[PDB]
DNA sequence: CGGCCTACG
DNA sequence: CGTAG
DNA sequence: GCCG
């Protein structure tokens, strides 16, 4: 087993998610701490029993997997004897735990806010909406939505999105093209979200074109929230009869960075952060959604795909059903 | 000991 | 700070 | 929390 998780396939389909969930639980808790550290050891860890082969039925099976020590083989243990794992289901319960869970949830509201709301006594979403001038513009419009956000998104909302994204994106600029990402594209079934990337085959004639872009969605009624090359913004989705709001990043980049930021919006956030983590740490190359830089010449490495950067890295290709980390 | 991804809005 | 994967 |  590979220490870092873009040198191993990771399917969308595991053998493990019972285990994995429990120390997604103890990460996303972590979290909520401010221990970023211990979040990325309770993520790694889940995800090395994601990519193992078969289901994990005793304890000597975790012998010499990566990031795996006294805490998370432990928790693995308990699950293994008893079917549940004392200090997760403390997590769970807690109040706190439920609350930063529910507020951190809402769009605009990271932990550092959900903090400091639960520090000022507040636990539900109507004790929000009953304080609106402690909220900005984005967090208005993330409770106003909340419960249309909460619904999961499908193949169905995508395609209808990718359509009216497309004649958007027609009407703005010739040529251009839109590209589904995020988890959509790894295979997933559903999504809080829908990703898209856009970009032209000629370099430089993408520029001013998200604007362009929003100010055509905006005109036909499509846009409930907005605000460039990243919108993230919330859609007046059209269902049978009514309407639902979905959640939409619009992502814009020139052709020459295209296969960084295919690499980068498609994910999995875990996936990238360790991808990253490998070119520094590993490969001496700095690696972000705009290129691979080589610090020492001072210069980018040109992909014409995510094939080549994965080559560049020397990591053996993983396509975007295997990056489920 | 000290790192832990790296951007844009 | 929030967002993103 | 784990590891370089
Ligand atoms: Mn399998
Ligand atoms: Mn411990
Ligand atoms: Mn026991
Ligand atoms: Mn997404
Ligand atoms: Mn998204
Ligand atoms: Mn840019
Ligand atoms: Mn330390
Ligand atoms: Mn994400
Ligand atoms: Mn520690
Ligand atoms: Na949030």
């Amino acid at each position: 087993m590979p220490a870092y998780a873009c040198q191993r396939p990771t399917p969308l389909t595991h053998h493990n998610t019972g285990l994995s969930e429990a120390l997604e639980i103890l990460a996303e808790a972590a979290g909520f701490e401010g221990s970023e550290g211990r979040l990325l050891t309770f993520c790694r860890a889940a995800s090395v029993l994601k990519a193992l082969p078969s289901p994990v039925t005793t304890l000597s099976q975790l012998q010499g997997l990566p990031h795996f020590g006294e805490h998370s083989s432990r928790v693995v243990q308990e699950l293994l004897e008893h079917g549940v794992c004392e200090e997760v289901e403390r997590v769970r319960r807690s109040e706190r735990y439920q609350t930063m869970k529910l507020f951190t949830q809402i769009f605009g509201v990271g932990v550092k806010t959900a903090d400091r709301w639960y520090r000022e006594g507040l636990r539900t979403l109507d004790d929000l909406r009953e304080q609106p001038q402690k909220l900005t513009q984005q967090q208005k419009a993330g409770l106003q939505h909340h419960q249309d956000l909460s619904t999961p998104v499908l193949r169905s909302d995508v395609d209808a999105l990718q359509q009216v994204v497309e004649e958007a994106v027609g009407q703005a600029l010739p040529g251009a093209t839109v590209t589904l990402t995020g988890g959509f594209r790894r295979g997933k079934l559903q999504g809080h979200d829908v990703d898209f990337l856009i970009t032209h085959p000629k370099e430089g004639q993408e520029a001013g074109l998200l604007p362009r872009v929003m100010c055509r969605l905006q005109d036909q009624g499509l846009i409930l929230y907005h605000q460039f090359e990243r919108s993230f913004c919330i859609f007046r989705l059209p269902q049978p009869g009514s309407w639902k709001a979905v959640r939409v990043d619009l992502v814009v980049a020139p052709v020459s960075q295209f296969p960084f930021a295919l690499l980068g919006w498609t994910g999995s956030k875990l996936f990238q952060r360790e991808l990253r983590r490998f070119s520094r740490k590993e490969k001496g190359l700095w690696l972000n959604s705009h290129g691979l830089f080589d610090p020492e010449q001072k210069t980018f490495f040109q992909a014409a795909s995510e094939e080549d950067i994965f080559r560049h890295l020397g990591l053996e290709y993983l396509p975007p059903e295997q990056r489920n980390a």
